[PDB]
Parts: structure tokens; C-alpha cells; sequence
């Protein structure tokens, strides 16, 4: 069972946005989407302080990132707070709203797409790389749920009957054609020691077989 939803308007406008508009700094992605997952870890460290408990569904805060070639895919985890299916219905989109707003102002005033993280909004520079992008998440209140987008105006969730995750986020980056230079160790090291050097929690590059 597969739930279809569109995107508003304006965040449907900054995806489109993003895919279309000549850029070459893609890399920042890999900035963005780190930081999201620091922040993920983050929620959940401060939540278990006054409640232990929330770490029964995994003790270790980390980031992995997997590149696949035969998938043609980079995956980054985390095992942070996660999202309920709230969150990718109605609240992310919430807040990617008045982000949306505010970051598409401020590029007819002179900014740029690598500011975009200074918005909110930095998990759409996945489609800087991505041609489609599947999430899999796990809150300690709710199921894990897949959710997925090839922007064009919508996006599907669904409950995932996939393997558990205990808790937390992937973020599955289905990478364009030309794009594939994210897959290899050297560059991910290189854009990772330049931009998420101080990231608080142990980032762990793993190597294709
Ligand atoms: C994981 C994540 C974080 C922030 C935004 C985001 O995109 C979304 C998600 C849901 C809706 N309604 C709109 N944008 C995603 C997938």
C-alpha cells in the first residue's frame, strides 16, 4: 500500500529549481546531509539525558556512508532521533516552506545555492547528485517508513517491510549518470575532511567490494 502526496507549491518550485539550474559545486550535498544526520543525533542524545530509555532501540550515535556501483547508490545513515510519518506528511514541509521563501530570496538578491543549509532546507541539494532519493526512518513513537521522491511535483510513503533499523535515518541517493564520482572513497574522503571535518559524532566511510 503506497500513499501518493503532492509536494506544496514553492518547495516543488525549489526542487525544480535545484535540478535546473547550472551549478557546478555539487559536492556542498554531502555537507547538507551531514549536518541534517548531526543534527538528528543531537535530538536524541539530549532526549536520552532526562530518559534513557529512548536509547533501547540502539546505543551507538554514528554516521556510515555507503557508496554501491552496482546500485549506482550513496547512502548516508544515521542512527539519530529519526521521523514519524507526521513528519514527512506535514512538518518538514511546514518548515520548508517559509525556508523555501526566504533561500529563493535571497538568491535574486546575490546569494547562492551553497547557502542553502542557512535556510532549512538543505536536504533538497541531494538533488544536485540524485535523480531519485528513497528515506528510511525509524522513530521510537512510530514504524519505519520509506519515503521516496524523483521530484516532478510528488512524493509516495509507505510502511517499509524492509530490514529493521532500531532508530534513525538513511538517506538513499540514487545518483545521475554523471554524477557517479560520489561513489569513489577518494572523493567522499576529500569533500568530507573539507566540509564535516568537526561533525561530533564518528563518520565511518565504507568501501565497496
Ligand atoms: C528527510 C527530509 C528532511 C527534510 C525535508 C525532506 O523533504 C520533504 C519531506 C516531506 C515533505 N512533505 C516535503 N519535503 C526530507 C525528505
Amino acid at each position: 500500500e503506497v500513499e501518493t502526496f503532492a509536494f506544496q507549491a514553492e518547495i516543488a518550485q525549489l526542487m525544480s529549481l535545484i535540478i535546473n539550474t547550472f551549478y557546478s559545486n555539487k559536492e556542498i550535498f554531502l555537507r547538507e546531509l551531514i549536518s541534517n544526520s548531526s543534527d538528528a543525533l543531537d535530538k536524541i542524545r539530549y532526549e536520552s539525558l532526562t530518559d534513557p530509555s529512548k536509547l533501547d532501540s540502539g546505543k551507538e550515535l554514528h554516521i556510515n556512508l555507503i557508496p554501491n556501483k552496482q546500485d549506482r547508490t550513496l547512502t548516508i545513515v544515521d542512527t539519530g532521533i529519526g521521523m514519524t510519518k507526521a513528519d514527512l506528511i506535514n512538518n518538514l514541509g511546514t518548515i520548508a516552506k517559509s525556508g523555501t521563501k526566504a533561500f529563493m530570496e535571497a538568491l535574486q538578491a546575490g546569494a547562492d545555492i551553497s547557502m542553502i543549509g542557512q535556510f532549512g532546507v538543505g536536504f533538497y541539494s541531494a538533488y544536485l547528485v540524485a535523480e531519485k532519493v528513497t528515506v528510511i526512518t525509524k522513530h521510537n513513537d512510530d514504524e519505519q517508513y520509506a519515503w521516496e521522491s524523483s521530484a516532478g511535483g510528488s512524493f509516495t510513503v509507505r510502511t517499509d517491510t524492509g530490514e529493521p533499523m532500531g532508530r534513525g535515518t538513511k538517506v538513499i541517493l540514487h545518483l545521475k549518470e554523471d554524477q557517479t564520482e560520489y561513489l569513489e572513497e577518494r572523493r567522499i574522503k576529500e569533500i568530507v575532511k573539507k566540509h564535516s571535518q568537526f561533525i561530533g559524532y564518528p563518520i565511518t566511510l565504507f568501501v565497496e567490494k
